[PDB]
């Protein structure tokens, strides 16, 4: 996609060389924003084929509160095997926080319910967010959220939202974050009646791996291909009850899989 | 500042009216991104006389970790007066988020001490973060934070920082915000030995009073003058023991305040 092309070529141009956790090496930009208008298409990249089916289910697997892999792999989606512990667990990570963040007083907050009723009570409220930022359980995480903090805007009888990605993996990471987040938009709009409107995407330190250069020219040299359209073939009765089956993706023609190591 | 009077003009030009918490009507846009180089100046406003002594010792202020106005009452600072309770209480609101993060299990974190730990021993980390939207006490808060979660960012020697504020009042609330971030990375970075690198704001919705067009207009006919440069005087021992007249702003001469009447 055009913004997704120009922002990996700005980390070429303008990003420093930076050590980092996993001993691997990155180039990295602090500080990046692209919008992606969802009536002109479902921005899902076309430079190469991004893996649907695993998008799909870890967006499923969020809404339900889970944080055990093993949905995941009755599913065969694979991509949080490196970091599960010996039972297959997390930790607290994202479905945790979206449906229970766990209280001082000992309360269970379901972030996402608060967020339906706002936008079906308050739509102009100020204050429609999730986050899965919970400072006295990242000791527990796995992995610290990566894309950590959503916001939700109402205008014109359109929904937005704006998310927070703290690290951002530019050739792995990045494509699947923005197809999903274009997923829970869709998806709430449907179930609060509202028309999609932007999907905002803000980073913190956007980067490139050291060993995925070679991908990342070779990505550079395709031509984006048009966005497909999506289909939400029913309206289920909660935001918790979509299926896979009840998705489709129309007009997806991309380019040819790039492999590349995930850096542990 | 040429940044500053852009967000202003967008939202003139691109804003649509919409309804809000205080009944009092704003023109709005969704996701807004600016970078200030903290190297070129002080990033105060020009275009209007800022009153700094509110500035400082609000931020001074949090980093106590209190909620109560009377350290403010005390230095002649009123500005969140509108919000407080009987006793002048706020409820868990910035400092306490900063300071003391009450966990499940009946702990507290102090991000801020975590913050300086990182920065002295990880600076390439992609965690170093605050936040102050604690969902479990949202319902004991004044007013939601609307400057909710920033992040520190270390690169070439330089000391970096992107606040996420959900909720922007233009007029009254951005000149502040962002001379008080501007502020904390310098303090950040005389701490850790660092250089200032950059401030990025990114906002959510960002907006115009509809009482404050005439002001908009004013404003908006001025030229911006050059930014002040800041003097921090003295190193404190400590994040914790800056004093008001530790800092001088040198060269500050801007045309006459504006005076606007806040929403509450
Ligand atoms: N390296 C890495 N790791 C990880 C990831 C990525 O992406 N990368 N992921 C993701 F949560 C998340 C995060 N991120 C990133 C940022 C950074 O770089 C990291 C972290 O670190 P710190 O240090 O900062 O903390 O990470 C992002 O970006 N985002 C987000 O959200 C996870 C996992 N996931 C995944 C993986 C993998 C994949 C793949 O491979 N894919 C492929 C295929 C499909 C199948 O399955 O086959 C393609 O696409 O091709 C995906 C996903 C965690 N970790
Ligand atoms: N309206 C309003 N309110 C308030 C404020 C403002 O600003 N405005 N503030 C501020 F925390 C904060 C918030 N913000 C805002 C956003 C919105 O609009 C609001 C909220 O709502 P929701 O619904 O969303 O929740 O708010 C922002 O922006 N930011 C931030 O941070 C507070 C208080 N503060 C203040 C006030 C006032 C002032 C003034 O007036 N100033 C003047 C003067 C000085 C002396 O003092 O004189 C000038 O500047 O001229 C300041 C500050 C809270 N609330």
């Amino acid at each position: 996609m055009k913004q997704y092309l120009e922002l990996m070529q700005k980390v070429l141009d303008e990003g420093t060389q930076k050590n980092d956790r996993t001993g691997t090496g990155t180039l990295s930009i602090f500080g990046h924003q692209m919008r992606f208008n969802l009536q002109d298409g479902f921005p899902l990249v076309t430079t190469k084929r991004c893996h649907l089916r695993s998008i799909i289910h870890e967006l499923l697997w969020f809404l339900q509160g889970d944080t055990n892999i093993a949905y995941l792999h009755e599913n065969n989606v694979t991509i949080w095997d490196e970091w599960a512990d010996e039972n297959g667990d997390l930790g607290p990570v994202y479905g945790k926080q979206w449906r229970a963040w766990p209280t001082p007083d000992g309360r269970h907050i379901d972030q996402i319910t608060t967020v339906l009723n706002q936008l079906k009570n308050d739509p102009d409220s100020r204050r429609i967010i999730v986050s899965a930022w919970n400072v006295g359980e990242l000791d527990k995480m796995a992995l610290a959220p990566c894309h950590a903090f959503f916001q939700f805007y109402v205008a014109d009888g359109k929904l937005s939202c704006q998310l927070y990605q703290r690290s951002c993996d530019v050739f792995l990471g990045l494509p699947f974050n923005i197809a999903s987040y274009a997923l829970l938009v869709h998806m709430m709009a449907q179930q609060c009646d509202l028309e999609v409107g932007d999907f905002v995407w803000t980073g913190g330190d956007t980067h490139l791996y050291s060993n995925h250069m070679d991908q990342t020219h070779l990505q550079l040299s395709r031509e984006p291909r048009p966005l497909p359209k999506l289909i939400i073939k029913r309206k289920p009765e909660s935001i918790f009850d979509y299926r896979f089956e009840d998705f489709e993706i129309e007009g997806y023609d991309p380019h040819p899989g790039i492999k590349a190591p995930v850096a542990i």
